């Protein structure tokens, strides 16, 4: 049962956060090229890599992430694109 799709089999981070927030599991990241902004600052301390699931917070202007107790809000990785399967 392999799903082609040709554009990420799992749901989207902007289509599954818009409505009722749920725990989304990350299996791979996306969007990089050459970004040396704050994106690589708050995520440094927050050891949040592909594998664990977390509840997203679609805010009017930004997108925060809830991980047990700590929260990280930045671009790329945990914001737009990126694959997210499982519950």
């Amino acid at each position: 049962g392999s799903h082609m799709d040709a554009a990420a089999p799992g749901t989207r981070v902007i289509d599954a956060a818009t409505s009722m927030p749920r725990k989304v599991r990350i299996v791979q990241i996306n969007e990089i090229f050459q970004v040396e902004t704050d994106q690589f600052t708050q995520l440094l301390d927050a050891d949040i890599r592909v594998g664990s699931e977390v509840e997203i917070v679609d805010r009017d202007g930004h997108i925060t992430l809830s991980h047990n107790g700590k929260d990280v809000e930045l671009l790329d990785d945990l914001a737009h694109t990126i694959r997210i399967e499982e519950l």
